[PDB]
């Protein structure tokens, strides 16, 4: 039971403009619920703005510690952010690692 | 005739960057131009859980002899001795990792 | 001057459920301005509903016959329907062919 | 030790099949995975403009040892000669498209 699930005030929106493969970065808001239901906006920056939303339930590891989202994205889940993770739920390495925290609203 | 850059470059050749990745580390990428409107791409996405992309295809471009699009749906701007990966839009990419969506001729 | 562009009703709103590459479908709902303008709604079909909603310009073609999207995808125009084309502007041809049509709504 | 789908099949092996494509004809498909949970994946993408990708990585299973993720994040259900592609959120893909999701084994 000793589990970030159980440590951390996760449920709550969690925010940041993460790397974009074709444009100039995703807006990103993630609201996380008690209940394990979620909900993303994902906002493609650039002249026309382009926005994806999904909504349904996560799942989590069974450390307590990972989440996977219905359209597949992992984050690990930490103090005051989550820490989008690669496809199998590995760390993202080198330059731009940091741009891949969502931080807690209003950090 | 069109005095555009698809006339006045000597763009046909590989060109290599390493690109912004949605979820890893980045993407090693080489990209080959043939002056037939051809082209192949090696994408390696780097990180813990490595995984190499090749692809091959033809490219089009716009009227205006200056924006490539391949099959994949990428556009690329072409310039002197680079490609400069465009959006969707086709439109270049502004904000903190702008400079990232340059890929370089071979040998610079 | 003859054109599609000139003598079709196309502003107006179109539908269809197109084929998806890791999904039920993609229910499409493409609405048209006569300036221009244009709002796209993709809703990927599954148990969760993802919406993808893009608004921006569209181009014509030299001509006036197929349009380009600010989110790289292009339609043939035609009459009470948009056929939507491959990434270079090409009918897509095969066993699906007729999944590729977005009707004018009402029809 | 687990009664795993994973444990049970002679899943090593090449699967085949033509799966539905967003904008174009369709994707002509052949997945090998190996034993190691390595594989090879080779897409071409039919139609007037035609493309062939080819993707290597690894793959991984879920704890049911049923289904499983490539490294391009597509997800496949694993069973008896065949593979069956799952929408992102893992599920079976319903609706008139449904069974064009299935590779099957070689030479069946």
């Amino acid at each position: 039971g000793d589990t970030s699930q159980n440590a951390l005030d996760w449920p709550g929106v969690y925010e940041g403009v993460l790397p974009c493969a074709s444009c100039e970065g995703i807006q990103t808001t993630l609201t996380l619920q008690a209940d394990n239901s979620f909900e993303l906006k994902s906002i493609y920056l650039g002249k026309d703005e382009s926005i994806f939303k999904v909504a349904g339930k996560f799942d989590w590891d069974s450390n307590g510690s990972k989440i996977t989202l219905s359209d597949g994205s992992k984050y690990l889940v930490g103090e005051n952010q989550l820490l989008m993770l690669d496809t199998e739920g590995n760390r993202i390495t080198g330059g731009l690692a940091e741009h891949y925290i969502l931080k807690k609203k209003g950090m």
